[PDB]
């Protein structure tokens, strides 16, 4: 496969209401083929779900088929955006890679929220909203006073090889870490 397909499904946590979601399947993770990375319409993060076993997913359907600036990859950037009150704000981050499947899009993450995001950064650049600044994959990871969180390293960023993507068992975001930085100092690997 469903990589490259558009999908829709219901979502239900506990006894809560069922919500309906539409998205695009970007990736079947090689080190965990149960794990799919998904871009949901209108939501900017990249999500990871083990679709074959996550009981929160219901009524999974495949939707009918729909669908250089590589110099930006690896760059530190300031990404400007419009706020709920009209004022402009910005987050600084790093362009990680071109997104798969949705190839005009780019993977990016930010110091203020170091999870995996996906944006049409060449459009934002043309609009004046992007300022360009001048073997662990497959291993288990844990971080832990008393917070004991488990996951897996799922990808290494080719353009900055100390940077990795991690999928934690307790959440559907994709977490991005530079293993030389303070943000990663409580991550341990096996
Ligand atoms: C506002 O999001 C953007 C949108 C809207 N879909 C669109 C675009 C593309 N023009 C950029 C955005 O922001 C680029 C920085 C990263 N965002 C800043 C932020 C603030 C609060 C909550 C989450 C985020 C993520």
């Amino acid at each position: 496969n469903i990589v490259g397909c558009r999908i829709q499904h219901g979502w239900k946590e506990g006894n809560g209401p069922v919500t309906q979601w539409k998205g695009t399947v970007l990736d079947q993770v090689p080190v965990n083929p149960s794990l799919y990375l998904i871009k949901y319409d209108g939501f900017d993060c990249v999500y990871g779900l083990e679709l074959n076993k996550d009981e929160r997913v219901s009524a999974l359907e495949v939707l009918p088929d729909r669908v250089l600036a590589d110099t930006m990859i690896g760059k530190a950037v300031e990404h400007m955006f419009e706020t709920e009150d009209g004022s402009k704000d910005e987050w600084r981050g790093m362009v990680l890679a071109r997104a798969p499947v949705m190839n005009t899009w780019f993977y990016i993450t930010y110091e203020k929220d170091p999870v995996l995001y996906m944006y049409q950064l060449l459009d934002d650049y043309k609009e004046g909203d992007l300022r360009i600044m001048p073997s662990l994959v497959g291993k288990q990871v844990e971080y832990a006073d008393g917070s004991k969180r488990t996951g897996m390293v799922i990808h290494q960023v080719e353009a900055k090889p100390s940077v990795y993507f991690i999928k934690f068992d307790d959440d559907f975001h994709i977490y991005v870490y530079d293993l030389v930085k303070t943000s990663a100092e409580n991550l341990y690997f096996q």
